[PDB]
């Protein structure tokens, strides 16, 4: 699909707020993912021992991983759709090593939208949320096509 420049600017204006504190946003998004869809935590051999939200919040390693994840996504979003180079390594690791189905990328997209809706109503009204959804749908479309090329059904 293709986003307009106006849609990308709605995406990037909320991402600017995420970047005030990427670590805290990443904690909220990964915890939301794990609480809403507990099966996703089982894909993380390093983190699946965490039993409760308190343990997740206290995990320095989970915090650092959330920064890694949201910084990678932010670099993709800043490409405004021209993200082929960024998707190659991410698709290869997520298809082949981590084995993350497209359904689970849908779940993390839902968690991202949920947390931005909660934290950022000033920059995440209905039009801005639709633009973010379109950007995440494009990310998932393009990663699913790369999954197929790499041999993984997703
Ligand atoms: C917005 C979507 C996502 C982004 C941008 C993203 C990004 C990343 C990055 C940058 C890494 C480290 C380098 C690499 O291994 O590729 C990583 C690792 C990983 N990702 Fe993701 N990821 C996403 C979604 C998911 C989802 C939904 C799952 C699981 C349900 C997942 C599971 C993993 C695992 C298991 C690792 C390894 C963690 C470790 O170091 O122990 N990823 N991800």
């Amino acid at each position: 699909m293709v986003l307009s420049e106006g849609e990308w600017q709605l995406v990037l204006h909320v991402w600017a707020k995420v970047e005030a504190d990427v670590a805290g946003h990443g904690q909220d998004i990964l915890i939301r993912l794990f609480k809403s869809h507990p099966e996703t935590l089982e894909k993380f051999d390093r983190f699946k021992h965490l039993k409760t939200e308190a343990e997740m919040k206290a995990s320095e390693d989970l915090k650092k991983h959330g920064v890694t994840v949201l910084t990678a996504l932010g670099a993709i979003l800043k490409k405004k759709g021209h993200h082929e180079a960024e998707l190659k390594p991410l698709a290869q690791s997520h298809a082949t090593k981590h084995k993350i189905p497209i359904k689970y990328l849908e779940f993390i997209s839902e968690a991202i939208i949920h947390v931005l809706h909660s934290r950022h109503p000033g920059n995440f009204g209905a039009d801005a949320q639709g633009a973010m959804n379109k950007a995440l749908e494009l990310f998932r479309k393009d990663i699913a096509a790369k999954y197929k090329e790499l041999g993984y059904q997703g």
